[PDB]
C-alpha cells in the first residue's frame, strides 16, 4: 500500500530474456504455422471467429517497440496464439498437434526462465 513496498524483483533482463524465448520458438519445426499473420481474406470463417488474432511475427514487433508493459503481457500474446489455435483446428490435425506442442515448449522455458 502507500509506503508499503514487497521487495524489488531485478525485471531489468526481462526484454532481453523475452527476446531470446522468442527466438527459440521462432526457430521451432513447429513454428510454421505460427510465424506470420493467418490471411484474413483467404481463410474462411478467422476473421469472425477469431477476436484477437496473434502470431510471432506481430508479439516481435510489439516487442522491439516498447508495446508490451512487463514479462506477463508479453505471456498472455505467446498463450493468446495457442488458445487461437485449439479455438480454430482440430487436436488431430497436423496444425492442432503443433500448437500443443509449442505451447509445451514455451510453458518450460518460461518456468525455466522466470520461476
Amino acid at each position: 500500500s502507500m509506503s508499503v513496498k514487497k521487495p524489488k524483483r531485478d525485471d531489468s533482463k526481462d526484454l532481453a530474456l523475452c527476446s531470446m524465448i522468442l527466438t527459440e520458438m521462432e526457430t521451432h519445426e513447429d513454428a510454421w504455422p505460427f510465424l506470420l499473420p493467418v490471411n484474413l481474406k483467404l481463410v474462411p470463417g478467422y476473421k469472425k471467429v477469431i477476436k484477437k488474432p496473434m502470431d510471432f511475427s506481430t508479439i516481435r514487433e510489439k516487442l522491439s517497440s516498447g508495446q508490451y508493459p512487463n514479462l506477463e503481457t508479453f505471456a498472455l500474446d505467446v498463450r493468446l496464439v495457442f488458445d487461437n489455435c485449439e479455438t480454430f483446428n482440430e487436436d488431430d490435425s497436423d496444425i492442432g498437434r503443433a500448437g500443443h506442442n509449442m505451447r509445451k515448449y514455451f510453458e518450460k522455458k518460461w518456468t525455466d526462465t522466470f520461476k
